[PDB]
């Protein structure tokens, strides 16, 4: 299939099948080093899913909410990682928690996107 750039970013920043709460600390410090000023992201959830998954709720696996939009219609193992201190790298400390939810995303056509990356997925239900 084609190349999406923005479907990439989305998966790195929000697709990894072996996330854990015990990870927050590594793969945040990932994040917030490619971010202007290294200001700590003050949250990033991850989808414990294959990229098929997640690509799938733009094509028949999810229900069109508002402004591109989409919610799941099946729930995702998640991992969320919460600021809890510091302003930029590498003063940020973060909390990890898990859940299991659907997940909100906003699609472009057949590929998920985020678009700066400065916010984040949502989840529900």
């Amino acid at each position: 299939m084609d190349v999406n750039q923005q479907y990439n970013h989305f998966l790195k920043q929000h697709v990894d099948g072996e996330m854990t709460t015990l990870k927050c600390k590594s793969q945040m410090e990932i994040l917030n080093l490619n971010r202007p000023d290294r200001k700590c992201k003050l949250k990033n959830t991850f989808i414990l899913a294959n990229p098929d998954q997640v690509q799938a709720i733009c094509t028949g696996g999810g229900t069109l909410k508002g402004n591109n939009l989409v919610q799941s219609n099946k729930p995702f193992s998640v991992v969320i990682c919460t600021h809890t201190g510091g302003e930029s790298h590498p003063n940020c400390t973060y909390k990890g928690s898990s859940a299991t939810k659907k997940v909100i995303i906003a699609c472009d056509g057949k590929f998920p996107v985020h678009y700066d990356g400065d916010v984040d997925i949502g989840i529900t239900d």
